[PDB]
């Protein structure tokens, strides 16, 4: 139907991207070669439109290039209406808002998503601030996103310097609601809303009339407390300087997010941090690299971030912050093998790791096992009501839940594989171990079975004599006799290596659930069922309104949205869940039973070198007797 | 606008599934329920209208039920029209013709779906035929594909028993085109079709009336061959008893379905199978489990098809079959360490295996290195002319070359990946090996050192005596000399084992492509791209006619599908490809001085076998001197 149009550029007003107060984005094309624009039409411009100022200053916006902000081609005129237009480059994919709407980052964003994220906010702010210009606006709603050529996300930002000639209302500022750090707070509570997926605070009612409560939320600013939220209409505010536990990121980085939120969101500018400090400190994360590392005793995956430079030393000390296992009794394990790092090398040189294929920790102390924490959420009440906004964020609730469900999941399955391998590499390198101590023990068997047989020998041959030899022979006997235990007591425990002897990990190719099982991807099933729901009420929602045939089939979705949720969290408890407690349980039972046998081995082992210092002050005594 | 319904259902008209000759199916849902139903509207019914023999006949398929199957629920009539309509199941997938559109299955299904499509289809075919009722109409048309719990594709049939009051022109039997065998035939060229992306008997101009040398073609059923083509105008027919090298199916997998398809596809009764033969074979194929192997010395990755009770002999012969290796000559590696496999071990009791984690296989013999053998295909001429029908068969043809390079260059980067792998792990192995020659080489020095001492201080202490002693000495030099050789030689090889020892895995870890180049997703990205400009000329295609706009955006489009293509194959030959042959080449030479080195210790280590035996000879003579 109507659309509007340029001299080089033209669009539909059907195409919507934002809706702004002075200006609006469309999505249009060039008349000549096609290629998609972003198309920035500008609302009521009369008792301003000053062409005189405006003209350089797009100039110099026009000139202004970064990787990490929506770039603007030309600033042209409506045919007709004769209104100025920005030409911005079209981002598909959205904005960042665009992103939290999706189900999957309900709960926040993926760990590496969110370094993308950190990552090219600070970069283009960070231009800005080169710049001079302050923006004071920043919002996922206009962090925009596009796919780089290597597949990764690129994040861009794009409005701006409207201050000029004239924050969003939960991003807004404590004396700035009703200096730079009005910048940093609408930063900060975007870092939050991307790695929670919600808002740092959080009345019970919401941003509305009962919205008195977050202006004194945003007031009490206490200590270093990053987030505050009241779970009941006009009750206490529950306050937290740390991170929720249904958050996606890994205990590593959030060791390192919390105390640059906490200082970067507050009314003081005594204690709250400027540019500088906050890029320091930002940069300085980006530029750490990350180690996986499969804790065995406490069953718990952790992603370490260390700097390239650094050495095994902090290694182990950051190891140990999050393991609670001491430096020196850290053991690392990778590819089935045990590797010795020493004290001083670089992160650089390290082995190739996932989270997949991460270093496993063994230690010689006794350690709880922990197992995967995570947020045990339920889901929430469907009501019968056609509310189209309701029916959509209902929607939006209950599939994020199970979203989160299929995630941790995911998670157990992970935790049971590694398990299995890490457990695998163990019996084999125990076995090693094993494989050692019977060369030291042939060691001394050679040696016991030659000395033994020159003194046994020396009396066949050639009242003093008789004292000395017999002496001997009884002192080869103490050693031999004792030989001889350890000798059997070995092949007990080769007993225990062998398979069926209780130390196999064949309960643990049995209790646990396997990717044979497919479960992820049976959730996922119903998940898809429920995403496609999801869209379709957002896309009613939009409407505001729907014919009698799409209201009832509006309903007949909303019924079974509860239907695949309902179907997916029983299969969730019933089948992960419980079988992930099972094998966790029978967890405990080999571990005991491992590092018992370890310290028998040990002992055995270390009784072969007691043994060793004594057969050297024996062979050489009589062997070595003195004479002209 | 206008749409049918009935006592329980409604559809639009606007909504078509299928368009047959005596039916239509179109999308339609429940009146009460709402579920979504497909319905089978019979059109042009009056010369027949058998509501007789039509009514227990739809009572009996009615009750029909199988997974491989399309469920038919209920028989109604239309209100208005008073039309009989079916309601079948409704397949959102489509069938599998939809599944052979999609670029990505241009040059063949992934064999993990191929299994599905073979397991479902005889399946379901066998259910029919113990029913009686023959199909031979089986076409991917007429192949449905639902998404089970699991996650895993489904296969049914649908369109069938239409033959009794009334198959496909490339898929009609020789003698039928102007006995069962009408029927293995169209399932054969069905399987060829799923396997290779493309029909077997293919002239150069294709169906049409100069489709004349197809029934030339397909009559001259020439042997066991399983496709022929002409690739000129009226010129000779290029014939083939096997797979295509663009297959996408392992090597392994073609050796059985080889001669399947062979056998059921000739005019002659004489050599054809029955169903029994059909299916012992086929279920044969599908009862076998997966033997994931990579070959190092070869550098190729292979999947052996072996029953789960079948012994290790069996095993090594199939292993021979593919590597050309002796059974005696083949050795596996598993996770870093060797695994020795007894000759009667069953398949039931093999360690977990992937192709990204499979066995690797090393050889003593001197192997060539081939690497990854595939089609090289290049980018098609695109036309300027606006054939709707020319530029959506342009569309999926470039795009699946496209797709085809992304396969091939995401299998290199996993040969690359496979490779640092699996010499990684031989490199420490065979360092164990140097590990438990110098035990043994410890187990002679100590038989030397003491031996040696006795006969050394027998002299000191107590013409016949001496000359005993000094030919003693002599042969005690001539091995302790000897074994200082070894001693130093060994030394060498641990210096060669060592990093930078000439023998390490630092070019590997250099020449080739890594997964922090991100090319695969570099290329896919480009392939989205292609693949969204496909679809939408699928679309475009349907309308027959575009706008003024719609027809230069096609014209935009179809020329930057040529931009991406071209930018994507650059990418592929210039960065994945070069970089591959790189570290191909590098590969042999590392194999080379590997091999050499193996050589040289295994030679060392029995020199200490040799000279174990001469010690034992010596140790118990003097020393074991008779006397009363
Ligand atoms: O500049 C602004 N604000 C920033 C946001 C708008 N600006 C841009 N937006 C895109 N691309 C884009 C964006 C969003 C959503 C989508 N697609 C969707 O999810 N949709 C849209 C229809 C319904 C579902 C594509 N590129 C560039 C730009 I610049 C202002 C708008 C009004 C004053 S300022
Ligand atoms: O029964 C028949 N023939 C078998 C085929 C038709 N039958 C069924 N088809 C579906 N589902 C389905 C199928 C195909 C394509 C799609 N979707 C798409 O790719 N489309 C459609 C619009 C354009 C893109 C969904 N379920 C059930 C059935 I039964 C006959 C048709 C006429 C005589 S026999």
């Amino acid at each position: 139907a109507m659309g509007q149009s340029t001299s080089n550029h033209l669009w539909l007003l059907s195409d919507i991207l934002g809706q702004g107060a002075t200006a609006n984005v469309f999505r249009g094309r060039h008349k000549k070669t096609g290629d998609l624009f972003a198309i920035k039409v500008f609302n009521n411009i009369s008792f301003l439109r000053p062409v005189d100022v405006q003209m350089r200053e797009f100039e110099v916006l026009k000139k202004l290039n970064h990787k990490n902000i929506v770039k603007l081609f030309a600033i042209e005129e409506e045919t007709t209406t004769r209104h100025k237009v920005l030409i911005m480059e079209f981002c598909p994919c959205g904005s960042l808002y665009t992103v939290l709407e999706e189900p999957s980052n309900a709960y926040g964003l993926p760990e590496s998503e969110f370094l993308i994220v950190l990552r090219d906010v600070v970069g283009g702010m960070n231009h800005l601030r080169e710049n001079g210009i302050v923006h004071r606006d920043i919002k996922p709603g206009n962090i925009m996103r596009v796919i780089g050529e290597d597949g990764q996300s690129v994040y861009k930002l794009t409005d701006f310097g409207a201050a000029r000639e004239l924050g969003t209302e939960e991003y807004l500022h404590p004396d700035m609601y009703e200096g730079a750090t009005v910048d940093l707070w609408s930063i900060g509570v975007t870092f939050y809303h991307a790695a929670t997926g919600s808002l740092p605070f959080r009345p019970f009612e919401g941003p509305r009339r009962n919205k008195e409560v977050m202006y004194k939320i945003i007031t009490g600013k206490p200590s270093g407390a990053i987030s505050g939220v009241q779970k009941a209409e006009n009750g206490p505010i529950d306050w937290s300087g740390d991170m929720p536990v249904s958050c996606s990121l890994s205990r590593g980085l959030q060791v390192l997010l919390t105390p640059v939120l906490a200082n970067i969101l507050e009314a003081d500018q005594e204690k709250c941090w400027g540019f500088d400090q906050f890029f320091a400190e930002t940069s300085d994360i980006l530029h750490r690299m990350v180690i996986h590392v499969f804790s065995l005793q406490q069953m718990t995956a952790h992603k370490i971030y260390i700097h390239s430079y650094n050495t095994a030393t902090i290694f182990h000390e950051l190891v140990y912050k999050q393991t609670k296992i001491i430096s020196s009794n850290q053991e690392l394990i990778y590819e089935g093998r045990r590797l010795v790092l020493e004290p001083g090398r670089l992160a650089q040189h390290f082995p190739k790791t996932t989270e997949e294929n991460p270093i496993f920790v063994v230690s010689r102390e006794p350690l709880n096992t922990i197992g995967l924490i995570y947020e045990k959420i339920s889901l929430p009440k469907v009501h019968p009501r056609y509310d189209l906004d309701g029916d959509a964020s209902m929607a939006k609730a209950i599939t994020g839940v199970v979203c989160y469900a299929c995630r941790i999941a995911s998670t157990l399955l992970l935790y049971q594989e590694l398990m299995r391998k890490g457990i695998r590499w163990l019996i084999e390198l125990i076995k090693d171990d094993y494989n050692e101590t019977v060369h030291k023990k042939t060691e001394v068997v050679i040696t016991l079975d030659f000395c033994i047989r020159n003194i046994e020998k020396t009396v066949k041959v050639y009242a003093a004599e008789l004292g000395e030899i017999s002496d001997i022979h009884t002192k080869l006997l103490r050693l031999s006799s004792s030989q001889g235990t350890i000798e059997t007591s070995l092949q007990d425990i080769d007993s225990r290596l062998s398979p069926g002897g209780s130390l196999a990990d064949a309960w643990a190719h049995q209790e646990g659930t396997h990717p044979k099982d497919r479960n992820v991807e049976k959730l996922q099933v119903l998940l898809n069922c429920m995403t496609e729901i999801y869209y379709q009420f957002k896309k009613d929602k939009a409407e505001r309104r729907l014919a009698y045939n799409e209201e009832q089939i509006h309903k007949f979705d909303k019924q079974k949205l509860y239907y695949h949720a309902t179907k997916a969290m029983t299969h969730f408890t019933d089948e992960c869940v419980k079988k992930y407690e099972a094998f966790l349980n029978k967890s405990e039972e080999w571990i005991r039973k491992m590092l018992h046998l370890r310290k028998q081995l040990l002992s055995l082992t270390n009784q072969c070198f007691d043994i060793e210092e004594e057969v050297s002050k024996y062979q050489e005594y009589t062997n070595e007797l003195q004479e002209t």
